[PDB]
């Protein structure tokens, strides 16, 4: 796909057996999803942005289908106002910025 | 250019005659720069990010060069942790997301 940026670049993802919508975010180092359960081990992390930091759970080796493209990587889970696909998984689907 | 996402997509910007670095951020509606002086009047705006909201100064019709492309548009100034180029100016320089 080529995605213009006139509106937010929202896509459908599948994670943990659940379909969700998420923002493709080149400004995010990491992927962060709103509170949900995921299997396996986790460790606590703080992640910071505009407005300050939030505490999240870091799960490693989680598979996510992103607009029909599979990726595996770390997923943070916590009180983010929107689900965000960050660079750690955007690389894996071959996403690039073009101008 | 075609910019991969293995590293942060940082580019040089020029605003008020000064070179700065900024992040190309598809997850940002709005361009926001760290504190600096800009001409004209400003308007109030609240910006909500991962960690809560911040107050910023909204300047309209500001001339800004981004990675060698000319844009003229709205720039917010406030305590962002990093200079960010959001979709309002990414559209002006013709940027798309591709995968
Ligand atoms: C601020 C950037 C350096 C980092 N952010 C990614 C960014 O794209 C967020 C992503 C985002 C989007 C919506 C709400 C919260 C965060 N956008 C954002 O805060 O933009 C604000 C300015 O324009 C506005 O439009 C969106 C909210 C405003 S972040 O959400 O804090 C974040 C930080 C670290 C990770 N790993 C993942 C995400
Ligand atoms: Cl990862
Ligand atoms: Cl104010
Ligand atoms: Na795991």
């Amino acid at each position: 796909p080529q995605i213009t940026l006139w509106k937010r670049p929202l896509v459908t993802i599948k994670i943990g057996g659940q379909l969700k919508e998420a923002l493709l975010d080149t400004g995010a180092d990491d992927t962060i999803i709103e509170e949900m359960s995921l299997p396996g081990r986790w460790k606590p992390k703080m992640v910071g942005g505009i407005g300050g930091f939030i505490k999240v759970r870091q799960y490693d080796q989680i598979i996510i289908e992103i607009a029909g493209h599979k990726a595996i990587g770390t997923v943070l889970v916590g009180p983010t106002p929107i689900n965000i696909i960050g660079r750690n998984l955007l690389t894996q689907i071959g996403a690039t910025l073009n101008f």
